[PDB]
């Protein structure tokens, strides 16, 4: 297991415009495409990530190239981020993943209000960090991709993943 093959999971595969777990226009792996219900904007949004006029579909080798894209930037907007740095600098490779996956899925901004969860995460206080990931929105809404991320947060293995 990696990123790659762990996102690919979670996120599945799907080369024509469709509607992800929030109801927003996406395409390939989880390439979130706009917020905006105009599907001809997300069309737009489409065209201009991938270079031609795609008409609401694209290949699988454009789809790779959007995900590798989408997961180098998440990767490196952490970097970026003074509050989230710190805590994915003090994760081993497998737990870094698992805060990539976060990320991917909810945004940088979608992970401002786990303050508490990423405390715990860098004290590697794993079994009270995975309780408190769990009371979230995040879980909520996608308890079964949540419970694998979590039990990757507070395992250190990928046995969520197989």
């Amino acid at each position: 297991m990696n990123i790659f093959e762990m996102l690919r999971i979670d996120e599945g595969l799907r080369l024509k415009i469709y509607k992800d777990t929030e109801g927003y226009y996406t395409i390939g792996i989880g390439h979130l495409l706009t917020k905006s219900p105009s599907l001809n904007a997300a069309k737009s949004e489409l065209d201009k990530a991938i270079g031609r006029n795609c008409n609401g579909v694209i290949t699988k080798d454009e789809a790779e190239k959007l995900f590798n894209q989408d997961v180098d930037a998440a990767v490196r907007g952490i970097l970026r981020n003074a509050k989230l740095k710190p805590v994915y600098d003090s994760l081993d490779a497998v737990r870094r993943c698992a805060a990539i996956n976060q990320v991917f899925q909810m945004g940088e901004t979608g992970v401002a209000g786990f303050t508490n969860s990423l405390r715990m995460l860098q004290q590697k206080r794993w079994d009270e960090a995975a309780v408190n990931l769990a009371k979230s929105r995040w879980y909520n809404q996608t308890p079964n991709r949540a419970k694998r991320v979590i039990t990757t947060f507070r395992t250190g293995t990928w046995d969520a993943y197989k």
